[PDB]
């Protein structure tokens, strides 16, 4: 679908069994969640923005459900004020900007 | 413009006689530059991200020519490890995020 951006880009996200709200980041290189469960084994990782550093935990191979579509790709869990999809499984849903 | 995101959506910028590279963002609602001189008076502001918040200065009506197109808005100056274009000013271009 069209989005346009008077208002956030939130989608609907089905992942781990757990639904949530994300925003399509296409200022983000990564995926980003403030609290879910996820299996499995992960990486220390440290991302930075605006604010400053973020330890978050690293995720690979996990199969995520973005609005309706299955994709599979590295999730990252740490403290973040928002839910943030990046470039990382937006390329795997063919999402372009557009003007 | 199409622009896909297997690469940082990019954009050359001119303001205020000044030519900088921006970060095309949907995940921000403000634009944010680092350092560059504009005119007038501001208004100490502060905005919130990962790692935390900066103190900014909001300017308002600044006019930016983003890909040749001409807009006016208000723009954040604050300490950042990358330009950003927001919502706020990517609806006056009429960018769409479409997948
Ligand atoms: C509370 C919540 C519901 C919301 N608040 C807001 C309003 N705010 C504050 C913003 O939009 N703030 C913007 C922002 O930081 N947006 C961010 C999303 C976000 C929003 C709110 C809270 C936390 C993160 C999204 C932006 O694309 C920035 C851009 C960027 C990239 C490199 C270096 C610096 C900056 N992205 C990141 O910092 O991404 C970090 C990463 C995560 N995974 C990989 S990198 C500013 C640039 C203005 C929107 S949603």
């Amino acid at each position: 679908p069209q989005i346009t951006l008077w208002q956030r880009p939130l989608v609907t996200i089905k992942i781990g069994g757990q639904l949530r709200e994300a925003l399509l980041d296409t200022g983000a290189d990564d995926t980003i969640f403030e609290e879910i469960s996820l299996p499995g084994r992960w990486k220390p990782k440290m991302i930075g923005g605006i604010g400053g550093f973020v330890k978050v935990r690293q995720y690979d191979q996990i199969p995520i459900e973005i609005c309706g579509h299955k994709v599979i790709g590295t999730v990252l869990v740490g403290p973040t004020p928002a839910n943030v999809i990046g470039r990382n499984l937006m390329t795997q849903i063919g999402c372009t900007l557009n003007f």
